């Protein structure tokens, strides 16, 4: 939790399992992977004042969702933006330490109000932590936006994320 | 609204924008496509009365998602599972007649509740039309469930996919 902002690289090392260690939350590789960088990440202050993250995707027309997604009308998927505000989620726990594999267990409302075409150049995701539970499971709940070249085009509320230890099963 | 059923290669042509012509409802093409079969899909019946969708993703230990996410803890992605959902409510309002190009809206709450892993058989989707408008745009709201060799592991309440006659305002 030292650390507030991460490159390309330490969340592709993230995804190897070698940021958390072995075990712990992990990142998906590429073409899962929704996020280039972490610009900021912390404990405190957000919406609801239990911390947040702002995280960037670098939108260029060679992406490959582009090209079947869909053909002659090519469109980021709102289920990969959606996927990368639970890839945060996820990463914030494994972030504070917390052991276990990540699992999203899904979302209070999830609303796609623009989109995402080849021609953009930057989309930022802006995440609030509204309440970590450590009670059976350690868990997240989170709301989050997407935004394209300033412009928020996807919300989601109540976001979670678990983490699972070995004697704990989905 | 004639035929109830859809083989692989009718979904690859709709990819291709060749089942309800240019400008009108299309798949995303593999990658993105969650979807092997069609097995029903009706304007009636359904938990609703509306209309109702089943369809069939066959999970072999290849599948491209297996290898990045995770890598050593290989689970289909939720998001795909919910966008195979989405995919499907689309599908819907183009098989009914109407022009435009889909795009997915959101849902109400998501829920993720198990697990796809690689030495499963085959997913099953369950897709219930609640209601479709068709007053400024032409919309449908529908329940979801997705299913593993039986078990349900995925819910979505409230899924929204509209048509777009031009995506240019949104």
């Amino acid at each position: 939790t030292k650390q507030h902002a991460f490159t390309r690289e330490d969340l592709l090392r993230c995804s190897r399992g070698e940021l958390f260690g072995p075990g712990n939350a992990q990142l998906p590789a590429p073409n899962m992977l929704m996020i280039d960088r972490i610009v900021h990440i912390s404990d405190v202050g957000g919406k609801y004042g239990k911390g947040e993250l702002v995280a960037e995707l670098d939108i260029n027309p060679d992406l490959w969702f582009f090209a079947c997604h869909f053909e002659g009308d090519p469109v980021m998927p709102g289920c990969l933006g959606l996927d990368a505000m639970w890839q945060l989620v996820g990463f914030y726990l494994g972030w504070q330490g917390n052991p276990g594999r990540g699992r999203a267990l899904g979302s209070g409302e999830v609303k796609f109000f623009g989109q995402v075409l080849p021609t953009a150049k930057k989309v930022t995701y802006n995440i609030h932590i509204k309440r970590t539970i450590n009670r059976s499971l350690v868990l997240a709940i989170a709301d989050g936006t997407v935004s394209v070249d300033g412009r928020e085009i996807y919300s989601a509320e109540g976001l979670r994320v678990g983490l699972f230890t070995s004697t704990d099963s989905f």
